């Protein structure tokens, strides 16, 4: 077959009943996230190869980086809360990888300040109880599926894209073939 389980894709031996659609899982820490965002824009191909309309999911994980690495996360719970992913993603990427000052939970406020996010708005979104139940999705959803590496994309909840099988040498291909695989596997 032209799509086969093991190349461009796996299969999970537990499915994940109730998972959403598409659900990515990535890093502030993580070098092919970043690319995965500023160089790709995996996300964005994704969408414009699935109907209008179909929910995508993104969560961070915590295994990278240690005490900030759990920041992080609970700094993507506050994104996802207040709604604004698209304005803090690039910068704490570039805080964490480009130009590395975020160093401390302090830092990634400061970026999300600087993003135009009132520092009121984000101290009570931290301390919040919807914040810590977003943390505790965000974890239970990798726990599912015994995370161990990202950039992971899943569909469905039954199978994981294998990027590893797709050529490199030029990146608007890989992109192509990634999008086209997600399309291939929303499909089955
Ligand atoms: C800069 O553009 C790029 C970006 C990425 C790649 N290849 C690549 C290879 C392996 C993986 C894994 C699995 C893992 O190691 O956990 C996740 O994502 C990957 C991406 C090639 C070119």
């Amino acid at each position: 077959a032209q799509y086969e389980d093991g190349k461009q894709y796996t299969t999970l031996e537990k499915p994940v009943a109730g998972a959403p659609q598409v659900l990515e899982f990535f890093s502030f820490f993580c070098p092919h996230c970043y690319q995965f965002e500023e160089v790709l824009h995996i996300s964005d191909n994704v969408k414009k190869k699935l109907p209008e309309g179909v929910k995508m999911t993104k969560y961070h994980v915590n295994f990278m980086g240690g005490d900030l690495g759990k920041d992080l996360t609970q700094a993507w719970a506050v994104a996802m809360a207040l709604g604004v992913e698209d304005k803090v993603t690039v910068p704490l990427f570039e805080g964490v990888q480009k130009t590395q000052t975020i160093r401390s939970a302090s830092d990634i406020r400061d970026v999300f300040i600087n993003a135009g996010i009132k520092g009121e708005e984000y101290d009570a979104a931290w301390n919040s109880f919807v914040v810590k139940s977003l943390v505790a999705q965000q974890e239970k959803a990798a726990a599912d599926v015994q995370l161990r590496g990202v950039p992971a994309m899943f569909v469905n909840g039954k199978y994981q894209l294998n990027p590893q099988g797709m050529d490199t040498s030029n990146m608007d291909v890989f992109v192509q073939q990634y999008a086209d695989t997600v399309k291939y596997l929303s499909e089955k």
